[PDB]
């Protein structure tokens, strides 16, 4: 688990909170790119994690004049071109929505209307996988209709003992407890 072993190690020799709260974020970055690898390989769709949308649009319409359009720098995680229909694709992992509603709103709303320019039919996709119940929530019917079952096997377990271990190493650092 080597993984694993290099966050147990920095959890070890951690001392402050503002490397302890890096430490945090990157389990927590570690733990949504595990659920995307996973998610891909139930699925057999190519894996991405973070493709530019200039990118995407010269994947699907190689021809494209990039600089006709006022193309949003956004890095989505990943997308499935299909050859008639282009899903724009996100991974979370949370027990919320709220992460969720954030990037529905970004991606929608800077996306979408450059690709309708382009004339490229598109949809927002955002798969959430709660990381305690593992339980898998899916915005994106297009989505839906391609992958009626995710038959994905998630052990988060792991990601919550470092995390923990981080915590319990820093409950009684008032800086560590606001960041
Ligand atoms: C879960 O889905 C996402 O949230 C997502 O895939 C986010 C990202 O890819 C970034 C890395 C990251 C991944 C998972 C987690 Cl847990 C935490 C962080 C990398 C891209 N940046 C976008 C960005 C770039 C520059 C300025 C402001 C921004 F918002 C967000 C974090
Ligand atoms: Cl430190
Ligand atoms: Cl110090
Ligand atoms: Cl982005
Ligand atoms: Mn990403
Ligand atoms: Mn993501």
């Amino acid at each position: 688990d080597p993984m694993y072993e290099q966050f147990l190690q920095r959890i070890q020799a951690v001392r402050t909170a503002t490397v302890a709260k890096d430490i945090s974020a990157d389990i927590l970055e570690a733990r949504h790119d595990y659920f995307g690898r996973e998610l891909c390989r139930a699925l057999d769709i190519e894996y991405r994690n973070n493709v530019l949308l200039d990118e995407i649009i010269l994947d699907v319409y190689p021809g494209v004049n990039l600089m006709e359009y006022n193309v949003p720098h956004v890095t989505p995680d990943n997308y499935i071109w299909t050859g008639d229909m282009l899903l724009i694709l996100d991974y979370k992992v949370s027990v919320g929505h709220d992460s969720t509603e954030v990037t529905y709103k970004k991606y929608t709303t800077l996306i979408l209307p450059v690709m309708q320019e382009i004339g490229i039919n598109t949809e927002i996709c955002i798969i959430r996988a709660n990381p305690v119940t593992n339980q898998i929530s899916i915005v994106g019917e297009q989505f839906k209709r391609l992958f009626p079952t995710i038959p994905v096997e998630l052990n988060f377990a792991r990601f919550f003992e470092l995390r923990k271990m981080l915590l319990d190493k820093f409950a009684d650092d008032e800086e560590f407890l606001m960041m």
